[PDB]
């Protein structure tokens, strides 16, 4: 709802199904805690990480595990995962979308925050 | 329906609202003939451009018009347009959608083809 | 010198080699006219276009013929051809580096214009 | 030399000049050990990071400063860093490049290795 995650696949032109998504929130300590999971699903999109209420500001990490995604094609790829590090804010858009785009020596991420 | 456009603004972090996109396909003689347009939405789509009859294969451009979208912010851009030319084929997934990531400098393009 | 190309290819991370290049210049009548042309070398780049005295003001296309690129290497691409289209010299004489990384589906664009 | 950086500017499109890089190699604990460091350089390339000799195989990540970066010009941008992943000279000796084109809501990265 506040977060979501839609992973693209540039050598099929389709989404990426089936990926790895972990996120994280950055703890007192400056370590990363696990804090939501899942695969993406037939359209590429990961929904239900998370809610209003957990969803505090804090900085968050989402990793892609792209190198599985990869090798389950067939494709030698050449990143162990794609990070995507950001610091989420309640004075910003409401909903925050994670899009990335994957190749296997490359890959681009975009946030989308409306509302 | 069968073709959808998307676009998204890398500066804002926002879809890029209110853009003109202009379709054509190639013709006979190898011009370019209008085809349809329209603007994005809030949502940074443009919906309702054909129709699976009118969507026959054939060669299409999509002219994304980037500048004017640039202007409108104050920022001064590098292209005049953003131009993705393809071949439409009926022994591939039934939809096409055409996503754009737009930066002042910079472009990405990708299709998502399904069904 | 004034201008030059370079291309990259996501899916093997190497530069992409002996793609042809097509450089047009809008004319007084609104035509694509022919400008320059080349391929890109073992390193993905391509010099050697232009001078700065042929180089003046003027709206100039740069096509990159992706789809010959992919098709050689046994990929059937989405894009028949990346096309970036840009003012150049409105300001006085600058130089322009026009960069392409390709995916099958999916190319990015970026400008480096300096001076 | 076998570990090259460069970094460019998708608002600008420039170099990215001044951007801090850190890089790190996964110990033998599984912990990130700092490996080098540097800033890049008026052409938004950073060289001179390590030697054929100390860049062992091994697990490493490239984080590039990006919020100090898009801050330092007057722009909140989204992510902390862009960070990049992965394995090297598993197959023997390899020489990477590194690239990313940064603007304030999206970065894309990409990798070329040759030899
Ligand atoms: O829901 C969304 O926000 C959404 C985003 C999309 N684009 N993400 C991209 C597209 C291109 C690049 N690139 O080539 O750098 C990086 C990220 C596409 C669709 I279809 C979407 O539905
Ligand atoms: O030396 C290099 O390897 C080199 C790479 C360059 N592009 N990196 C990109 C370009 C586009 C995207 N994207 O938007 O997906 C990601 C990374 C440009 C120049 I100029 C170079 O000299």
């Amino acid at each position: 709802c506040p977060l979501m995650v839609k992973v693209l696949d540039a050598v099929r032109g389709s989404p990426a199904i089936n990926v790895a998504v972990h996120v994280f929130r950055k703890a007192a300590d400056d370590t990363w805690e696990p804090f939501a999971s899942g695969k993406t699903s037939e359209s590429g999109e990961l929904h239900g990480l998370t809610t209003e209420e957990e969803f505090v500001e804090g900085i968050y990490k989402v990793e892609i595990d792209t190198k599985s995604y990869w090798k389950a094609l067939g494709i030698s790829p050449f990143h162990e995962h794609a990070e995507v590090v950001f610091t989420a804010n309640d004075s910003g858009p409401r909903r925050y979308t994670i899009a990335a785009l994957l190749s296997p020596y490359s890959y681009s991420t975009t946030a989308v925050v409306t509302n």
